């Protein structure tokens, strides 16, 4: 991810198949003819796209342009958190399976995995920065100290940023409860508040295994519900 002043960000393509498949899933949301009500109301929910990007000079080099979604904040406090219980996409071989378990084989049982986050302290004037380790430690008995972490600036923890969260948690799953033509796997959360009163980003991200599917996605949606209710719980502090 490389931040544009412009208020963008640049994504490469991951190797193929993934990045070819997430170039696609953005071409397919975003289609200029897509009059699509499932795919229409789904946009709001990611980053604005501004479509394939490569340097003059260089059209090899293939890029997503898309919407810092962090832009609009003056000390952000981001927290990127993968969802769903499987991080495997349906055509997954053996070995593949395994390594995707093996790299947090809680994912069935929570529904998802924090990937990292950045947050401003205000007493320190600096930010913590957790890595993929961080998460990948978190177990059933951890996982509501874990997460709480992203919403503590050092003197208060800030639910109302948690509440906002939840609340616009909601309407992705609100989203995911009127569709039953795509299934996301090994996609992610990225939650954003102001560091330095309650606003807040939640928006879709990283869509390298995204399929057509007949079904709910009925694993993202466990994922998002888990993470409600750990968010609930984090209220009650
Ligand atoms: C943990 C916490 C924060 C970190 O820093 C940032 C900063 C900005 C972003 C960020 O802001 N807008 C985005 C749109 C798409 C994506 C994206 N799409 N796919 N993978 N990443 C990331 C974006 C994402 C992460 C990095 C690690």
């Amino acid at each position: 991810i490389l931040q544009h002043p412009d208020g963008t960000v640049l994504k490469q393509l991951q190797p193929p198949p993934r990045g070819p498949r997430e170039l696609e899933f953005y071409n397919m949301v975003y289609a200029a003819d897509c009059f699509d009500g499932v795919l229409l109301e789904l946009r709001k929910y990611l980053p604005k796209y501004y479509g394939i990007w490569s340097p003059p000079t260089a059209p090899n080099d293939l890029y997503l342009k898309l919407e810092d979604v962090t832009h609009k904040f003056n000390k952000p406090c981001i927290m990127d958190v993968k969802i769903g219980q499987k991080s495997y996409d349906p055509f997954a071989s053996s070995e593949k399976i395994q390594q995707q378990v093996s790299k947090y084989p809680l994912m069935e049982e929570i529904g998802f995995l924090v990937l990292g986050m950045r947050v401003y302290h205000v007493h320190s004037d600096s930010y913590e920065t957790e890595n993929q380790h961080y998460g990948r430690s978190l177990t059933k008995e951890t996982i509501k100290d874990g997460v709480s972490r992203f919403f503590h600036n050092g003197y208060c923890l800030r639910k109302d940023a948690v509440a906002a969260s939840i609340q616009k948690i909601e309407k992705i799953l609100q989203w995911f409860e009127n569709q039953k033509q795509l299934n996301f796997y090994a996609s992610s959360l990225l939650f954003v508040y102001e560091g330095s009163g309650g606003e807040v980003e939640v928006r879709m991200i990283d869509f390298a295994h995204v399929f057509p599917s007949n079904t709910i996605d009925e694993g993202y949606v466990y994922g998002l519900k888990h993470l409600i209710s750990v968010l609930r719980s984090i209220l009650d502090n």
